[PDB]
RNA sequence: GCCAGGGUGGCAGAGGGGCUUUGCGGCGGACUCUAGAUCCGCUUUACCCCGGUUCGAAUCCGGGCCCUGGC
């Protein structure tokens, strides 16, 4: 709570400690669920793919390179400027961009169409024989709200959405229809387009980068392969240039992301828009791969490739200087980097059922169900704890006066007593406590038998009276309001969070389950709390 | 050069000051071609799409929004799924993938389509956390999708980038969409915003919750636009539809707000034309500052010796004072020897009545605004002296070393006398200097030009004997 | 080399890969210091010092605080204003600041100091917010303080680097100082959290909130240190007694805590002298990989002309093969001419029996773990050649070069012949290869060494007439 | 791509022309119980896609994918 800073201030000028240990006041009471780890703060956090390609960029701007995009979507003529004859064999491995054609109401399905009750459904509106034709010369999504909403009544989409299904069947008949019009396979079939314009306007070298999306088709299969990757590419155009050239910016370009040894060997496939025996792949020892559940346990692993693109396909596109090529190929980059071992479950781990929550989120969820409401409930369970907890070994039967006060302007006094006999006021598992361990919750007891789970778990801080301590302060705080004068509530074993008074949001609870999980809340917690409010 | 630190060390023990002078002696020297701006480092440079796209990332996680990537390549079914009834009018925009048959020519189109914007691939991906995770969740991802609204290029283009976001919680207002919206837009310079009501009313958005969010952003106003009232329609939004959801099993209601990317881009680094901006490589837009240009301007032939050096930089020296004397009339500069031979350097214009040097000798090259000139610093230049970059290089400096290289070359070929000469200057071979091939066939590409011109006058006889 | 677009254009239409192989005449031929790794290029690496900052303030931005810049000059009045009657207790710790007297020597203490940790600055930044701006007020700043704490150099240093944030609500728990120091310290990979009342009880903390963060960290479970259990104090925090606030004006109570930057630098970068990781520079330890040992490591002369190189090119290409004869033995390697007269090569072991060139010819180049080896490439060595940087460089090539120089010296120096020969390898002059004098002063100062050591025997003799 | 054994419900794992295991777990209910056990009730009658044979196939034949003892 706010205070007074002159008070505060007049008081310990004169007498310091005592305006000290005044401070406390300021401070707050905090309920149940206003405790930590029940409170706490949040952050976004980055996915592992984006992350390497920010990394990727500054990479090789580190390095002279300029960023650029590049074509993403072209004339498979490019690819088959970039390889002559050996195209087709790409195309195959390439998407082509298909697409719907329009509702053909015209001559095939229009003379058949003028035989029958052109129209039964009661619309009318004049012949709007040139509202469809606009449709038959271009039309897109957001223009529905045209010919319904101001044409045939009717708001919106409430009758259009089914005019076109019922009266319509045609529609139900289109079929995307395929082009020369593909998704780049590499960044390469996008770097002549754009080196293009520029190989001999600009002052050489040139150098340029981008770390864009790619499509590509290889058995269609999640595992062996992705329809679309990314590709941190780059390119050297200068007058003289050698495989040298590639090495040099594999390196400085892969140093910057821990590898340390570089070993670069011929490619076989000798690709034909790279110069006869150019095409370089590019090894790396990394050592986060030292010894992994992987196929790169001496560290090696083949990062990168590069070549100089052939003066064949440069002229193709007018270009007069020869070019360098590196291409860095992220997803496997960022595995390296991020430590995963399976592209998709890395790229994309929601849907793979990838997703885990801390055992210090899970205990963060616990929550307290039945809580108090008035400052006064806080202060009779608090107490309600206080005598429970100490006289915990009483060979009941026994009363124990834990409280005595005005709640809501009644005199209220509860006790903490036990029915039965040759045993103790509270049970044994009274002072057991909840701790979140290995992604089970557990109610245990500390001891030199679970040390494990107080040490390497995430306690909630929570035991099992301190929870009943709870439910109690509110069943008293009721009959303050049904102006009773007597309630005994009173808990016997427990078997889960409920017999607790604890419980966690449905969400994290199917968390724990889909996840193999196991929540153990039992043993006799014994222990009922008279209340005698007047 | 390195020095030795005692000979210096002990040096300044005596005379200081004479010692410290005696420092210059490490500075290298430099020749024409190896001094500033003739020199200089250079460095990377990012493109407005994608620095603006990683702006977007923080402004996105620093409102709390964890990074996720959705499925791109999809069946349509979903887009069926999704938008119920009103799902062909979309597949329309939409593309589909096609794939050539295997010969064991023509494409064979497929039930594959990219996503024409992100919520396609929300839903799919919500589909697997929505209840296993505890409340709210707040994913985000900007990425690439494919539209192909009339198929156009001028308006728009086949791929723009969106910059999504989703805020799955049991109860959900539009309201968490507008909040969303201001937090992410004002870490860009929005200071007001304004939300009206979207007509298109698309199906997937629970009825009367698609928003449009309306942005107002000072560096717009006076813009030479319809965005100079400082406002801008900037992103939508809306709340998933219970029976999309439903088709993927969501319980939970979702927010969903939408940044168009190139728009922002364009925004911020204030690019008028999209495509002159995501491609400018292409739309002919590419620059080189004068300062560029400048460094460009090199000396094409230059003294290759030690001497060298010091002859050319005697020859201006001379005509730096005697560019007077009534002509003819002869000067000598230099007195040493090259190689071998004694040599000296004569300077005069043998023809009659005028001055010794052109009135061009001291006429300096300098860039500016994307033309190379070549004029006298008079007070009436100043302006191209002031805002440009004054290449250093004058006329007498650019015909120094060619003659000073000259002599260096009837010193080597056993010769005795040259007279290196030089009348007008139509360009700049004219004046021993040159520019890369490139530079060139930009200059002219962008349109701009160079006027090196200038009556020089002045000649150089030299012997060696 | 710039080539024809036309002529590859057509030179394609016929045979395509004859055209295709045609190619490879663009590709740039190298000497031996021009290619890989003799060359390669270069980038800023930041400190771990300041990464580590940086990543704080990130992290810090991320949880919601806002930054700011406290004042670090300060009068002592504040410490006092502070502490209480505790005041000089702490003004011990601190520095004060102190001039020179202007003689119209002795150093004149003052009354200012330099702030031993930030929330000195703190309650005079806050005195002007705390009751204006909006609650809650969530600032953070990441600056150097002075802390005199034994005058040390070994176990601290006199300046460090706080990472401090503050939080002004009306209501404040020693909580919201726990879940900032999660969100905080969880940005770094610190998993479990643990925390213990500080005894230390400073006076400016409200009684009994003054707390110690103890975090788990995975990448620490097996240290070499005491920090094995994974677990370490990583940072404090408590709540600002109302005796100081008053102090300042501040009517609402505020959570401080602040994070020992210098550790969390180590933490993550794992140094175990903190001296050691700021400053490395004066600790001895510098280091070069041996991939860049490599690419020093070049050849020293070289063949200058055209021919030259095709020239060595062959004497290893002979050396290759002839490397066996039984001496004396004499073969032909080159055949053409230089400059302007006809010359062939001879290579031959004059003396008697033995093989023609040595057992070393065949000796590779290879830096390792530091050293520089001269070692033929067999199954004994291959560890050193699979995780070493091979140079490339074998003692023929090595050799070769110096000859197809040296021969190429008398060609312009009108001589008829010249005899280059060779025995052992004492080193690497002795194989015509070099490294900068400062990597040498290097491989001494990291106690590495060079073994260049092997029996060459190979000479060279050359005709020009 | 090549010989052969196989691709069964939340998990494990026998059989297998149509009726059909079982154990573990969870789900719901009940218990005089001071300790982490007790009993009763329970799913989506589970066995990949397209064809063939049959009255009918998860159980029989071919093609496409998935794990291998192997090249």
């Amino acid at each position: 709570m706010k205070f007074d800073p002159q008070k505060y201030r007049e008081l310990a000028e004169k007498d310091f400690e005592a305006a000290w240990k005044a401070g406390k006041e300021i401070l707050a009471e905090r309920s149940p669920n206003e405790l930590y780890p029940r409170v706490g703060f949040s952050f976004g956090k980055e996915h592992p793919l984006f992350a390497t390609i920010q990394r990727l960029r500054e990479a090789y701007l580190s390095i002279g390179f300029s960023e650029v995009v590049n074509p993403l979507i072209v004339e498979d003529v490019h690819v088959k400027k970039q390889f002559g004859r050996e195209a087709l064999a790409v195309l195959d491995r390439c998407f082509y961009l298909a697409t719907l054609p329009k509702p053909n109401v015209g001559i095939s399905a229009e003379k058949i169409r003028q035989i029958e009750a052109i129209t039964k459904r009661e619309v009318d509106s004049k012949p709007l024989q040139e509202i469809f034709h606009r449709y038959k010369k271009g039309e897109i999504d957001g223009d529905d709200l045209s010919y319904l909403i101001a044409e045939v009544l009717d708001v919106d989409d409430i009758t259009a959405v089914k005019i076109l299904d019922e009266v319509f069947p045609e529609f139900k008949e289109l079929k995307p229809i395929s082009s020369t019009l593909t998704l780049r396979s590499h960044m390469t079939t996008g770097w002549f387009i754009t080196l293009s314009h520029i190989a001999d306007k600009l002052p050489l070298p040139i150098k340029l980068f981008s770390i864009d999306r790619c499509f590509r088709r290889e058995q269609g299969e999640d595992a062996t392969r992705l329809y679309t990757y990314f590709s941190a590419s780059c390119v050297l155009v200068d007058e003289e240039l050698s495989v040298d050239d590639g090495k040099a910016v594999a390196e400085a370009l892969l140093r910057q992301f821990g590898f340390e040894n570089f070993r670069f060997r011929k490619d076989e496939k000798r690709s034909k828009y790279y110069i006869p025996d150019t095409q370089t792949e590019v090894f790396a020892f990394h050592p986060k791969l030292v010894g992994s559940s992987t196929k790169y346990s001496d560290g090696w692993i083949e990062i990168a490739t590069f070549g100089i693109y052939s003066p064949t396909a440069l002229a193709e596109y007018d270009i007069p200087y020869p070019v360098m090529n590196l291409g860095l190929g992220v997803e496997r980059l960022a595995m390296i980097l991020y430590g995963y071992d399976d592209v998709r479950k890395m790229v994309y781990p929601q849907i793979h059922g990838e997703i885990k929550l801390s055992d210090l989120d899970i205990a963060r969820e616990i929550k307290v169900k039945e809580v108090p409401q008035t400052a006064v409930g806080l202060k009779i369970a608090q107490s309600i704890v206080e005598t429970a907890e100490k006289h915990a070994s009483e060979p009941s039967p026994c009363s124990f006066l834990a409280f005595e006060g005005e709640m809501m302007g009644r005199n209220v006094r509860v006790y903490v007593v036990n029915e039965n006999e040759n045993t103790k006021l509270c049970g044994p598992a009274y002072a057991n406590e909840v701790v979140v361990y290995k992604g089970d919750i557990y109610g245990i007891p500390k001891t030199k038998k679970w040390r494990s789970f107080f040490e390497e778990g995430v306690p909630t801080g929570i035991r099992y009276i301190d929870g009943f301590a709870y439910y109690a302060a509110r069943k008293v705080e009721e009959a303050a309001m049904r102006e009773q004068e007597e309630v005994k509530v009173k808990a016997r074993i427990v078997e889960n969070l409920s017999d607790i008074n604890l419980y966690i949001h449905e969400n994290v609870r199917r968390y724990i389950l889909w996840k193999k999980g196991k929540i153990d809340v039992r043993g006799p917690l014994f222990v009922t709390v008279k209340a005698e409010i007047e």
